[PDB]
DNA sequence: GTCCCCCGCGTTTTAACCGCCAAGGGGATTACTCCCTAGTCTCCAGGCACGTGTCAGATATATACATCGATTAACGATGCTGGGCATA
DNA sequence: TATGCCCAGCATCGTTAATCGATGTATATATCTGACACGTGCCTGGAGACTAGGGAGTAATCCCCTTGGCGGTTAAAACGCGGGGGACA
């Protein structure tokens, strides 16, 4: 709640040396500093005398040191260089881009109204911004988001106007419906186009779905298994009526790649994940629900593999009935947490997005197996009988669709193995070790290919004398692949192109990073250490066409973790990582689809050491590659609201009917009901006025009757008789009552408020679709002017009874919830329930309007 | 910085120590026999692992009843305000 | 023509009644987990039964060791006095 020092953005100078002290950056230099608690467009440029003491303030007493010793770095030094300069102001432009995301949102949360000091109430929105976790939501009002980015606020609103609550889903658990296989595509795909096998795969997927089974979809990384995961959950959302909420776990590496493919793909459908900690959890628990004692206002989420086993309490406790996954090869042993974990969750179909080798072993298969059908089910010699059985029992639950169909629009793949010999180093190494000097298995196995692993091994080298040529002279002679690798290096930079280096050893990432840096190779590691906020910037920077970095190394698991390059296509492997397959898909996040160039791999095999071993037990395990006519009262009632808000309702019943109002019964029972009520109510009225007229007649009769004794004389002066035909006639003229009828039950509905609410409605829809369609944000009056207020607090010209009858003309009559919290119109203030501006004062107040405009 | 409880030291008072002799309890040795143990067999039922089963608590869950919170349609009485009718 | 007089006209205030929805409270039902008792099956580590032998019981004798009593010197314990130096605040 303090207003404190957060982070510091930029810096200059206040007042227009060798080392400028802290004095001179007091009064001689002016910082931009972000506030706690507040968001980052409040930054001001203060210093120290301006502000006083405050909390916090060693980070910009750190933060200004760092600057003395920049300054101390790009001219203030008679050892720097060149590419020094271009990386201390590269770190410039690089914070620059780190703290420019954090001014546009991405996301608003909710909108709740938080009253103010001078009693008004403004509606203020929970902000998401770019770049940046669930946590720092700072509240911001209606008066300037809408004039930054509308696009937010546009599709906030239709978040909550597409009604997808899962009360409306639909319960096909006790009998399925009619499936028919499709050959088209749905009209929901906005991003791109899609091939043949992607709607064939779609149409497995919801061709066994209809038969309450459950499939495991294996195909070839790259033919879009996100797009069709993405596409089949849209298409059984909208198709199937099934808008209940569908957890999709996929790592947090992949989050923000699925995040944005979700909204390019699918726009229409939220993707709130699941991220953070500790704040974060209690953002998602206070969006989840409502603070009552079960308001779902979500759907789709991405939880990560930690987030399952960390919060089991919270996913576990709400109904899932959908389950997808990618990369789902953590389920290779059935004795781990995330496998009993998931099978905790009460849900009713499972899907399998993975491409895992299950040959190696029977319990990753048999494990995918039971992991979906509970239930269900060696030696070489009957190892024919088994896979002949095992085989054609599982290949209808399976899709295996080889690359060999895709290969008219993809380039050639070759692959070329590099017996690299070891050296002296890797002699003594690998001898001197198993002896008696050590100055247990694995270390072996490790430095059997760089010996560059413990402590005394590079001042040994080093038989001589700080030198920098001969420190990487030799470092690179060390080993044959530093050699190799530095001469296929060179060739492909004769030429051009994107190499990519997949290790295992982080510690070698670390020497290479050492290596590159010195012979001047602009370079960006990934690794499992780094954040996604700092791993992402760096794939969207290598991403770019103009990108200076042909080299991106990447590792094992985090290097096969998830998304693609596709401006690589040269991959070097070290060594194989012992796993068959994890080269398959190493080089599946380089050569890809998207690639033209082809794809040249290496792989540096080691001669004559123990990795040739490890992979020819890789080949060994590669070889293997086998009621509804039934109206209540509540439904009549709420019926009758729904023509006193929208009116005609042959034409938007189908949205009229989702918004939770209207059960679920036959639309020609709704138009009966509907030319019932308006034919009875014709009638009514009809039948109103006959006897009406009839009355006003009998009180003329006897009007005059009493006139007749009234001009004769026998009636006194003195005391006028108030109990007379005239006052009789005079309070039927001002009658107080209205076109009353009960119909079925439900008493009090007046039927010309309906013939005159389909006539205003009727002149509203046809007035503004009859003259701005696609822009109601530039309707105009002309010179009707109507009367003045009737003592109003607050200003009311023509602009608010032009932007008064688009909430009218968008929600309806009489939904004055929504008005109010329209940020497009700018009656924030104007809008109460002690107060002018009430719920029914304001609507007869618009029907005033409506019939000025029909005059 | 103060006060009084220990050490050093001379003399007064008790009992430890050494020498001698006595007497008998109790420990040390021995011989014999007889109960109690290790050793050896057979047997299982005691014990170990595990599937199967209804009952403590705990968690909702469809259904019903009672009590408001708040909203909207309806009714009693106008207040200037606008649109026309008899007089300066 | 301007100024008081007749006839509507919506919004001002207040009050009644029907309705959707939230809150509080039962009430019999369908899961959740955690079992402790039983029967399933099997091992044999105990029980059961018998033998054989040598330890330990006891009894009968021995003789050493422990307790006792006594009296003479001769050091030791006991006492006090006095004042210094360490405890304690
Ligand atoms: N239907 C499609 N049409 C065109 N391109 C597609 C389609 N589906 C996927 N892609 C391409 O695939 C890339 C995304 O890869 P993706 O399939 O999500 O990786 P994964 O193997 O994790 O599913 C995108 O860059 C996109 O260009
Ligand atoms: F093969 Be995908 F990129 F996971």
């Amino acid at each position: 709640d303090f207003h404190g020092i957060d982070i510091v953005i930029n810096h200059r100078l206040k007042t227009s040396k060798t080392v400028p002290d802290l004095n001179n950056c007091k009064e001689n230099y002016e910082f931009l500093i972000k506030w706690t608690d507040e968001s980052h467009l409040h930054n001001t440029w203060e210093t120290y005398e301006s502000i006083g003491q405050v909390r916090g303030l060693k980070r910009l007493d750190n933060y200004c040191k760092q600057f003395i010793i920049e300054d101390q770095q790009v001219r203030l030094d008679p050892y720097v260089t060149a590419e020094d300069i271009e990386i201390m102001d590269m770190e410039r432009e690089r914070r620059l881009d780190e703290f420019e995301e954090f001014h546009v949102p991405e996301r608003i949360i909710d909108s709740q109204r938080a009253s103010l000091e001078d009693g008004t109430s403004q509606l203020q929105y929970l902000v998401k911004w770019r770049r940046l976790n669930y946590d720092e939501a700072t509240w911001e009002n209606a008066t300037d988001i809408v004039k930054l980015a509308p696009e937010q606020v546009k599709h906030f609103q239709n978040r909550e106007n597409s009604k997808i609550l899962p009360q409306y889903s639909s319960n096909y658990t006790s009998q399925r419906p009619r499936f028919e296989k499709l050959s088209v595509q749905p009209p929901f795909i906005k991003g791109g186009e899609l091939r043949d096998f992607q709607l064939t795969g779609i149409n497995w997927m919801a061709f066994l779905w209809s038969k309450g089974d459950n499939g495991i979809l294996a195909d070839e990384m790259g033919l879009g298994k996100t797009v069709q995961t993405v596409a089949f959950i849209s298409w059984l959302i909208f198709a199937r009526r099934q808008n209940g909420p569908h957890i999709i776990v996929v790592p947090l590496s992949t989050m923000p790649a699925w995040l944005d493919t979700f909204e390019k793909w699918a726009p229409d459908l939220n993707c709130i994940c699941y991220m953070g900690n500790q704040k974060s959890r209690d953002t998602i628990r206070e969006y989840e629900f409502y603070t009552n004692p079960k308001t779902m206002k979500f759907n789709v989420l991405l939880t990560t593999y930690e987030y399952i086993l960390k919060d089991r309490a919270e996913l576990g406790s709400i109904k899932w009935q959908f389950m997808a996954v990618d990369e789902a090869h953590r389920l290779k042993n059935a004795e781990s947490s995330l496998y009993e974990s998931l099978n905790s969750f009460k849900v009713a179909n499972r899907m399998l997005i993975t491409g895992t080798p299950l040959q190696n072993n029977i319990k990753e298969l048999a494990a995918l197996v039971n992991f979906l059908m509970p239930g269900r089910f060696n030696q070489d010699e009957e190892q024919e009988e088994y896979i002949h059985d095992l085989h054609r029992r599982i290949q209808p639950f399976i899709l295996r669709r080889l690359k060999k169909d895709v290969e008219k629009s993809l380039p050639s793949k070759t692959e070329r193995i590099l017996r690299v010999e070891l050296s002296d180093v890797q002699t003594e190494y690998y001898k001197n070790i198993l002896t008696k000097n050590y100055s247990i298995m694995n270390e072996l196995k490790k430095a059997s290919n760089h010996p560059y692993l413990f402590d005394n091994a590079e001042e040994r080298v080093l038989q001589k004398f700080m030198t920098r040529e001969n420190v990487l002279r030799g470092l690179i002679m060390s080993s044959g692949k530093m050699v190799l690798l530095d001469q296929l290096l060179t060739r492909l930079k004769k030429d051009g192109h994107r190499v990519l280096i997949f290790s295992q050893m982080v510690r070698m990432l670390d020497i290479l990073g050492d290596y590159l840096s010195i012979k001047g190779i602009n370079f960006q590691r990934l690794d499992g250490t780094v954040p996604s906020a700092q791993r992402r910037i760096s794939i969207d920077h290598f991403n770019s066409p103009d990108s200076n970095d042909f080299v991106f190394l990447l590792s094992t698991r985090a290097g096969g973790l998830g998304i693609n390059l596709m401006t690589a296509d040269t991959v070097v492997i070290f060594d194989s990582d012992w796993n068959p397959q994890a080269d398959l898909q190493a080089m599946a996040r380089a050569h890809r689809i998207g690639q033209k160039n082809h794809v040249m791999v290496y792989r540096l095999v080691s001669k004559d050491t123990v990795e040739e071993e490890v992979l020819e037990r890789a080949r060994k395990k590669m070889i293997l590659e086998y009621d509804m006519d039934s109206i209540g009262e509540s439904e009549v009632r709420a019926l009758y609201k729904a023509i006193l808000k929208f009116g005609n309702l042959k034409e938007i019943l189908d949205e009229l009917i989702a918004d939770g109002t209207l059960p679920v019964k036959s639309f020609e029972k709704y138009g009966e009901t509907y030319d019932e009520m308006m034919e009875a109510a014709k009638d009514c009225v009809h039948e109103e006025e006959k006897n009406r007229k009839e009355i006003l007649e009998k009180l003329e009769k006897h009007a005059t009757a009493y006139r007749a004794k009234l001009k004769s004389g026998e009636i006194k002066a003195e005391n006028q008789p108030k109990d007379n035909p005239l006052t009789r006639l005079s309070l039927k003229k001002r009658e107080k009552k209205a076109v009353l009828f009960n119909f079925k039950g439900v008493k009090s509905l007046n039927a010309e408020s309906l013939l005159s609410r389909v006539e205003d409605l009727k002149y509203l829809k046809n007035l503004i679709n009859s003259n701005y369609k696609d822009d109601p944000l530039k309707f105009s009056l002309g010179n009707n002017t109507p009367k003045p207020v009737q003592n109003w607090s607050s200003n009311w010209t023509k602009e608010e009874d032009e932007k008064l009858l688009i909430g009218v003309f968008k929600y309806g009559y009489g939904s004055w919830t929504q008005i109010r919290d329209d940020p497009f119109l700018g009656i924030t203030d104007k809008i109460f329930l002690k107060k002018v501006p009430g719920a029914i004062h304001l609507g007869r107040r618009v029907d005033y309007l409506l019939s000025f405009l029909r005059g």
